[PDB]
């Protein structure tokens, strides 16, 4: 039966151990300031739900094991200057930037980038932390601390964000989802809506991109690229060398979850292509209470973090999938009274893809 | 929030458990022998995957404890002749049968119920352990030790064997998933195939029947009654108070699955009735190895049960639905060659409900 490790305690690493489980894997998430002495990494195929930390007693064991998958992956994708570059160099379409050096340089980067400059910390940012959209009269409000520690790139309009998940395995077969519709709101995501057959042309250029990527880092597992869609085609905004909360929706959805099919990849199991016959939809549940009352209504799929319910924080989601969309559609209706008023939007704006 | 303690360590127990977690239900499965000083007895609703036990320092406990639900349900249910006599007491068709008391009553047993009879031990039966097939010329093999501890009744000479699965909550609601046609090969389950509308008037009358039941009793929680499709319509073989084998599609197949309705009806959480939309085939695996190349199969899911491997030990199952039946019948048909030879009779059955 196998064993795998996962490098982090959150819900990434809860749905991982749960989706392992009937497959026969045992998973053990384990968190950095854990006792490496109780971790069973020696027999074990170790996984990471974060791409980045700093020295422990546990992470310098770790250092030294000689199957923690990507390990070497992470650092590039970690900083966002080396991933960016990453793109560069395989040619793949992004938005136009450049690592922000210092004060200075404020009028060369928006005769280069335009009238708006999105200002990101090359490390550690997620839910739009570490992000500032800045004009040419508002450079002064960036911290001085970001000068060196943070990539600046040309504001995007997009008309939707779509995100591609799939895996590549050991012998470099790849495998991918049909893209997936993103709602962000005050940069965190709050709704995913997803259909078996996307849009031929934007899957095939996501596809490729992808594949080039894992190929090019020789990454196995599953890996998430976010991407902007604009009149010229998908620019691609980031990489998440993990399984990604735009790809909740499969675990109801696909008859193999990104869970299940990141497990498959690491441990060398077989990795067909999922199959996935209906829409689905995934709200994000953030920074409210569970209120069992969203089970009276039957297709709805509850997932609970069992986190600590704060402002902001990710606890839960929640996922709907029927081959009939107008069920879909009234099923989302009656979660709006069931939901704070913060979560209309996203609901609308999922019932609107199926408009 | 929720804290389930569920008496029984097998199988069924560890399916609750994957199942509560998503739902932030904590079940806790404890096998008999446990130290009654390590469970959370006093601050849970407690529920049981097995219906008789000896008295050990855990069961004590558990008598008369008021978290304890249905608990005194179980030995109605547990001993076949209670069990009869509450068909009986219903009105609900069963098979003609009687205590066997002693080796004298052979001849008017015969003369009574016709040329076969079934015995059966009152209790701790299943696979069809503790049961024979006997005409007259053969009651030298029942066991000395039969004669008032089992019942005895006719052979129903069935077309067909169906399950229905279903539960009650604690207001008297109910809910029911379709029929399920359950296949038995040297009396254990081999495998089972459900569809989303199932004979009308049969389902119609196994509802009736078990919600007569679980009214009659009081239940609250999933509850299987496993029938014989005769002319006249449904026998009444047996009822499982509890989530049953038939019903593990639903882990797939229905929105809501019977482990997730079980837990919700204990719990008192919303009953909506399941969504069914597409068939569903669940093929036991027993005394077999796993064999991942099952996972090339996209449309499989293999729920494994970590269990030892022995002979006629059921050690996990592999669930398939699509509204495609083609899809299913073709999956099928891959699987022959990945499992024993044992198994292609069921397969090939469950095929053939597709014909
Ligand atoms: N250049 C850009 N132009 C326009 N919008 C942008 C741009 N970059 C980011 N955004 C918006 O901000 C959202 C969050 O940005 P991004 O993914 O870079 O940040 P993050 O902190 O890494 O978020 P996370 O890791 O949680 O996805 C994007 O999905 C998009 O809505
Ligand atoms: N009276 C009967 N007539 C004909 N066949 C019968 C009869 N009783 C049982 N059988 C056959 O034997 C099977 C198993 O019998 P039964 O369910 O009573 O046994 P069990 O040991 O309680 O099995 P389990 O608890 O594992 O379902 C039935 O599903 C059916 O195939
Ligand atoms: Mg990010
Ligand atoms: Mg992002
Ligand atoms: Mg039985
Ligand atoms: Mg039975």
């Amino acid at each position: 039966m196998k064993q795998v490790c996962v490098l982090g305690n959150g819900q990434l690493g809860r749905m991982l151990r749960q989706a392992g489980e009937p497959l026969g894997i045992a998973v053990w998430p384990v968190g950095l300031d854990a006792e490496p002495a109780a971790v069973p990494f020696q027999q074990s195929v170790i996984t990471a739900e974060i791409e980045r930390w700093p020295e422990t007693a546990l992470t310098r064991q770790l250092a030294r094991h000689p199957a923690f998958v990507n390990r070497d992956v992470f650092p590039i994708i970690a900083d966002r200057l080396t991933q960016k570059q990453l793109f560069d160099k395989l040619h793949l379409p992004t938005a136009p930037w450049q690592l922000l050096a210092e004060r200075s340089e404020w009028p060369a980067v928006f005769d280069r980038l335009g009238e708006l400059a999105i200002v990101k910390r090359r490390t550690g940012g997620y839910d739009g932390r570490g992000q500032w959209r800045l004009r040419a009269n508002e450079t002064e409000q960036l911290p001085a601390e970001c000068y060196g520690e943070c990539i600046v790139e040309q504001g995007i309009n997009f008309s939707g964000e779509v995100s591609l998940v799939g895996a590549r395995g050991f012998d470099g077969s790849t495998v991918f989802y049909p893209l997936t519709h993103n709602l962000h709101q005050d940069g965190i995501l709050r709704t995913s809506v997803a259909f078996p057959q996307a849009n031929a042309q934007q899957q095939a250029r996501a596809e490729e991109m992808l594949s080039a990527i894992m190929q090019e880092l020789g990454y196995v597992g599953v890996m998430a690229m976010e991407c902007f869609v604009t009149p010229q085609g998908l620019l691609i905004n980031e990489l998440a060398p993990r399984v990604h909360n735009s790809g909740h929706w499969t675990q109801n959805g696909a008859s193999i979850s990104q869970f299940e099919l990141h497990l498959r990849a690491i441990t060398d199991l077989p990795l067909p292509q999922p199959v996935v016959n209906n829409p689905s939809v995934m709200i994000n549940l953030i920074g409210s209470d569970v209120n069992y009352d969203w089970l009276k209504l039957p297709l709805v799929h509850l997932h609970w973090y069992d986190k600590e319910v704060r402002p902001g924080r990710k606890v839960g989601h929640l996922n709907l999938t029927d081959s009939d969309t107008s069920r879909l559609t009234a099923t989302l209706e009656a979660l709006i009274p069931l939901l704070p008023p913060e979560y209309a939007s996203g609901v609308i704006w999922a019932q609107s893809k199926f408009g």
